[PDB]
């Protein structure tokens, strides 16, 4: 869900307030996402959006009537490393991996503040 994802982002980027820094960034970071990503951070968000699309197609998630946005997976953060819980079921695990991949991606790309709060006509 959002609470775990936000915690993962802070795990990798301890200086960030994700719900303020990454939301409404570029064409993909935040609600919806379409068009050409504007930079590598936006591509991280595009990948993440696509990972959620795939989670919704996974048989485990469908049978569990899962919503990736509300998934109740478990994770831990130690020394700025994210570990998705081994106890997560297949659906939970998939979504945890989407979130972990994105948090890692965000930590590895530049932040271009000219893309914060981008007008979606640019998308
Ligand atoms: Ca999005
Ligand atoms: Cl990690």
């Amino acid at each position: 869900a959002l609470w775990q994802f936000n915690g993962m982002i802070k795990c990798k980027i301890p200086s960030s307030e994700p719900l303020l820094d990454f939301n409404n960034y570029g064409c993909y970071c935040g609600l919806g996402g379409s068009g050409t990503p504007v930079d590598d951070l936006d591509r991280c968000c595009q990948t993440h959006d696509n990972c959620y699309k795939q989670a919704k197609k996974l048989d485990s998630c469908k049978v569990l009537v899962d919503n990736p946005y509300t998934n109740n997976y478990s994770y831990s953060c130690s020394n700025n490393e994210i570990t998705c819980s081994s106890e997560n079921n297949a659906c939970e695990a998939f979504i945890c991996n989407c979130d972990r991949n994105a948090a890692i991606c965000f930590s590895k790309v530049p932040y271009n503040k000219e893309h914060k709060n981008l007008d979606k006509k640019n998308c």
